[PDB]
């Protein structure tokens, strides 16, 4: 009766309320195009079976694995063939070749219209049926998120029953709801990106990768925590992050709060900081552990010469256990540098494995590895200048302009990238100023380059979707350290071809007049990646000169009594003369 029914298993340990919301959460994920009502109905009949196993957990199907109940559902569907062409023939295999193919087809941009809050009709939906409010909710994120995390998703959609249950009673309802909504919505787009860059680190690189990322992350977060616990911490997140990026939702969630048990447990032996989050309930545990801030260094940090430059058998000990020594150096280089990215440890890593596999060949090992510590210094230097060199921009010239600066810069390493896209990636980007670059002059570096991280694995992903260019793919699958230094190095390609112009792309209306700031920006904003895309040997400096006398005629035009007169008198001169400026 513990062996038999795993769904009775899930169904008992997660409860009801949970079992609900990830099933949901995985059905939409699996399937984005089909209606809620359709999911819903899918999600009661999977509760009642999981109701009738843990009844009689010997009855029949109830051995069958989750996977195989899950996708067994999932292809009970309405217009299966018709809505999903290809998820269909996944349905013609077994598992686990089945939840593979399915895998395969989630689309990472499915195009959905964008969650626009309505304060009234959103109150109203909200207090006329709850329960149907959040899940819609937990449906049409999950749907625009297909990799978003489970239990995460169900954390954030108790932050939106919050958000509605303080703000739908009294007042303007939309000055309470908006300013709440749009930070719930920031938030959404980091978490998205974050689990998303795990289950690509997986997809591209495999499980050595994500164990390295998350060994360097947490030595950082807990340099109190001795080795072996890091080291029993990042194989039970691994597994975590593994089950949750395969699909499996529900070992997902029982194996996340399983971690989050054991590290409240421990918490005196690994960090001071988690008494707070250690006093939440069970999601909100999870969530304030995530993102825990990083404990202060231990006045008892040993030096690392000795052990990791000075002896002489560290060929022996390399030769012996390869994995064991890296992850131990890894360790140790990382809780003691706070002040490094991610990436910049795994980079640091793999200089040192590679000095070693070259000292460790040749006659004398020991005098060629005495200064591997030194050939860290120039891996350094490099993303510390570039960070002061982009901040120092940033705050120069503010958001927009620094987008604008990166949607050039972007565009002439990757011109056969879908405007969209580029505008996409240089306005997430941009925004990674607006984050870091006003904090603590010692956080800037690991901020700036961790979401960068971020952004450019969103561009490696829709890259997968829609492959363009040779070097983005390079740069992309080459190496995960050095993904962020390879794009860097980009410069302009000359292999492209000038798109040929089309004067009605950066021809104007008075349509734009109407808009918020922010999609009158990306109107701009992709016209800007088009003059680029036109004239890719233009400078920067010509094409924001450009883009200037584009947005002067803007908003010119759009203070007019004539708006439309205004554009059409104008709009061809200025469409005219840009060409010649961008020579
Ligand atoms: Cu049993
Ligand atoms: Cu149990
Ligand atoms: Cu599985
Ligand atoms: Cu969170
Ligand atoms: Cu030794
Ligand atoms: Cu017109
Ligand atoms: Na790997
Ligand atoms: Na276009």
């Amino acid at each position: 009766d513990t062996h038999k029914s795993e769904i009775a298993h899930r169904f008992n340990d997660l409860g009801e309320k949970h079992f609900k919301g990830l099933v949901l959460v995985a059905f939409s994920q699996y399937l984005q195009q089909c209606p809620f009502e359709d999911h819903v109905k899918l999600v009661n009949e999977v509760t009642e079976f999981a109701k009738k196993c843990a009844a009689d957990e010997s009855a029949e199907n109830c051995d069958k694995s989750l996977h195989t109940l899950f996708g067994d559902k999932l292809c009970t569907v309405a217009t299966l063939r018709a809505t999903y062409g290809e998820l269909a023939d996944c349905c013609e295999k077994q598992e686990p070749e089945r939840n593979e193919c399915f895998l395969t087809h989630k689309d990472d941009h499915p195009n959905l219209p964008k969650l626009k809050p309505e304060p009234d009709a959103q109150c109203a939906a909200f207090q006329e049926d709850p329960d149907k409010f959040l899940g819609k909710y937990l449906y049409e994120v999950a749907r625009r998120h297909p990799y978003f995390y489970g239990p995460e998703l169900l954390f954030h959609a108790e932050e939106y029953k919050a958000d509605f249950t303080e703000c739908c009673p009294a007042d303007d309802k939309l000055a309470c709801l908006i300013p709440k909504l749009d930070a719930l919505k920031e938030r959404i787009l980091l978490s998205s990106a974050k689990e998303r860059l795990k289950c690509s680190s997986f997809q591209n690189f495999g499980e050595r990768a994500v164990k390295a990322w998350s060994v360097a992350r947490l030595s950082q977060k807990f340099p109190k925590a001795d080795f072996a616990e890091v080291s029993k911490i990042v194989t039970d997140l691994t597994k975590v992050h593994k089950e949750c990026c395969h699909g499996d939702l529900l070992e997902c969630a029982d194996d996340r709060a399983d971690l989050a048990k054991y590290i409240c447990e421990h918490q005196d032996s690994i960090s001071g900081k988690l008494k707070a989050c250690c006093d939440k309930p069970l999601l909100q545990k999870s969530h304030c552990i995530a993102e825990v801030k990083e404990d202060d260094l231990p006045s008892d940090l040993p030096a690392l010469a000795a052990d990791f430059a000075e002896d002489k058998e560290i060929c022996k000990h390399y030769k012996d256990a390869k994995d064991v020594f890296l992850g131990t150096f890894l360790y140790e280089y990382s809780r003691r540098h706070p002040d490094y990215s991610v990436s910049l440890l795994l980079r640091i890593a793999k200089t040192y494995e590679a000095t070693l596999e070259k000292c460790c060949a040749e006659a004398d090992p020991p005098a060629c590895y005495r200064t591997v510590f030194d050939q860290f210094t120039p891996l350094v230097e490099e993303p510390k200048s570039l960070v002061k060199k982009n901040c120092d921009l940033f705050e120069e010239v503010g958001e927009y302009d620094f987008q604008n600066a990166l949607i050039v810069r972007y565009t002439k390493k990757a011109p056969q990238v879908s405007t969209p896209t580029l505008v996409e990636i240089g306005r997430t980007l941009g925004k990674v100023g607006s984050r870091c670059c006003k904090l603590p002059e010692s956080e800037r570096l690991p901020c700036s380059e961790n979401h960068l991280a971020l952004a450019l694995n969103r561009l490696c992903v829709l890259h997968e979707k829609t492959p363009v260019s040779e070097k983005i793919t390079k740069c992309c699958t080459d190496s995960l350290a050095e993904r962020r230094p390879c794009f860097s190095a980009l410069e302009l390609d000359e292999g492209y071809v000038p798109k040929e112009f089309k004067a009605e792309t950066f021809t104007f209306h008075a349509d734009i007049c109407t808009l918020p700031e922010d999609e009158k920006q990306i109107k701009k904003q992709s016209a800007l990646a088009e003059l680029v895309k036109h004239k890719p040997k233009a400078t920067k400096e010509q094409l924001k000169t450009v883009l200037g006398n584009f947005s002067a005629f803007v908003a010119k035009c759009c203070g007019a009594e004539d708006k439309e007169a205004c554009f059409a008198e104008e709009g061809p001169k200025l469409v005219a003369s840009s060409q010649l400026a961008l020579a």
